[PDB]
């Protein structure tokens, strides 16, 4: 029993983190096989970031200008290329700790673990969600760029995020491992404002199922609702619309608990309308939306 | 910017987890040098746990009855002994991945990372605090016993917790790595109820400093207080008394922010008396107490 915001064990990813330095800029790279992946803004000064021409800046860079260090050992860079907003530095040594891996582009509402790193060295691990406005709410200081987000399926690491940018409102933007930003963000120090940070309704419902499984039940009520009625209330509270696809995904939790998805939606509707009245659910005073239904099943079943 | 509930990177600990089986009971062990540490209740049936005589039960166990598996490889048990509530299984192979390590007994209010494991295999990592009633609020299913809690100082792992027990109220009890329970708990399936789960005041204050550093400032007010006045209010709200030692520990955060510790205590006093009025601090609707002052400085400074 108990339900915690849980990250994947980080060891497989710790074995991939390296330091990348270009001139005066140091950040993190991801070493998989004989390629190191890092934000292309490693080539920029803070001055450059106001209006960078990355193709032009990259002409002035040679393989020997990219200093790649794996622990206290230097890697030899034998090639470099820009793909979207990442650089791929080809090194002469395959990472001997390369796990089975995939690159995946996740959807808003999907969760992942972040291994926050500085100078190629892991500092901490935490659990994030891709927000509906394609920001993440991370913990990233100067030097954390190139830190990655991932999921693990048994022994395969699915890398889904690389950290690039903090917006002026202190939320974070980054790319998949093909270098494509999530959402509309760019690697330039400019006016970029995030849209509405809506609540991931299907994840809240999953977490309410987790609450019932773990004995927090006070919010269960005598009501039901319909998707259309629920969505009228969701929309008023800046919740994502619930779809039949979401209902289908919640089916296993519904089955485990015997609480129909639409009955849980009616519980959630009352919590939105009435608030918590000073009560807590799984140690939270707000409705938690960074657990997916898969997360809840995984954690409630003890998957390794 | 941003402030997250962050665990230590788990890799050094992942390299120490093994499976221990005795008869029909499987749980986790910690393999350091040529010793595997596990809960002594591995030797119990669920029936045994009602009123176990561990010395008597252990007489019926030989080295060959303890099955220790490290990944898919069996370890040879060449000795076993009981120390308090843990078994030490001596194996014929030193763990080649043994990190620098220490065993430490932590104080209530100290935080640590837990690597939740099943069948010797890591499932997730999360951040815990030793509660003032010497329980922890973890996420532990059947099979998670022997999962460990730790801190890391650069390259040295300080192991502070091993999971033994869930109480009927769904909170958790365990031991240090010398096998001594935190608090009054015992490894028997009996009436054990936790005392008051008071709030760790010094940690709340640290987190309010983290909030100011990260731009959440709405709760700062025009007031100050004294330790004695603050403590009259703390006591009413089941907060731990704040001591001058706590004030001294908060000095670096006070210096960084320019907010006197007693001024932050007056902010906290108003939050206790007035509530959050539907507002949030660092994405929380309650006052978070599982960050120590050291945690806040570490995360705000990017220590690896
Ligand atoms: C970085 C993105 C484009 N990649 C490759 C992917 N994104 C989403 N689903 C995927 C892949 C690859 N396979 N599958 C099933
Ligand atoms: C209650 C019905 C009529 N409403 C408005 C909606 N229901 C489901 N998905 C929706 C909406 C609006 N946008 N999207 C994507
Ligand atoms: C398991 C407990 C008794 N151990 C050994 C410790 N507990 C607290 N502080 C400690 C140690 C060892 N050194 N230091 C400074
Ligand atoms: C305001 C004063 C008189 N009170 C009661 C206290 N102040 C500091 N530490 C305390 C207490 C009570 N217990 N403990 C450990």
């Amino acid at each position: 029993s108990g339900f915690r915001k849980m990250a994947f064990p980080s060891g497989k990813v710790e074995g991939c983190m390296v330091q990348v330095t270009c001139g005066t800029t140091t950040l993190n790279g991801l070493w998989l096989d004989d390629v190191v992946y890092c934000p292309r803004h490693v080539i920029c000064t803070s001055e450059d970031m106001l209006n960078p021409n990355y193709e032009d800046l990259l002409i002035r860079k040679s393989n020997h200008n990219f200093l790649v260090q794996a622990g206290n050992v230097q890697l030899r860079v034998i090639g470099h290329s820009m793909q979207n907003c990442v650089l791929k530095l080809k090194v002469d040594t395959a990472n001997p700790k390369t796990p089975k891996y995939k690159f995946v582009r996740i959807q808003p509402g999907q969760t992942f673990s972040v291994l926050a790193c500085y100078n190629g060295s892991p500092s901490g691990v935490y659990q994030c969600a891709m927000r509906p406005n394609f920001t993440i709410k991370g913990s990233f200081l100067n030097g954390s760029c190139g830190s990655v987000g991932f999921n693990i399926d048994y022994d395969c690491v699915s890398f889904c995020y690389m950290h690039h940018m903090e917006l002026p409102t202190g939320v974070h933007a980054g790319t998949d491992l093909e270098g494509n930003f999530y959402g509309p963000f760019v690697d330039r120090q400019t006016a970029q404002a995030a849209g509405t940070d809506t609540t991931i309704t299907v994840n809240v419902l999953a977490w309410l199922y987790a609450a019932v499984i773990n004995g927090d039940r006070w919010f269960l009520n005598r009501f039901t609702t319909t998707l259309n009625d629920f969505n009228l209330v969701a929309m008023k509270y800046n919740y994502e619309p619930l779809t039949q696809d979401h209902v289908d995904i919640l089916g296993p939790l519904s089955a485990q608990t015997g609480i129909a998805v639409l009955d849980m939606c009616a519980s959630l509707k009352e919590l939105l309308q009435n608030g918590m009245n000073g009560r807590t659910i799984l140690g939270s005073a707000l409705l938690e939306d960074e657990f997916t239904p898969f997360d809840v099943v995984r954690q409630c079943s003890g998957v390794t």
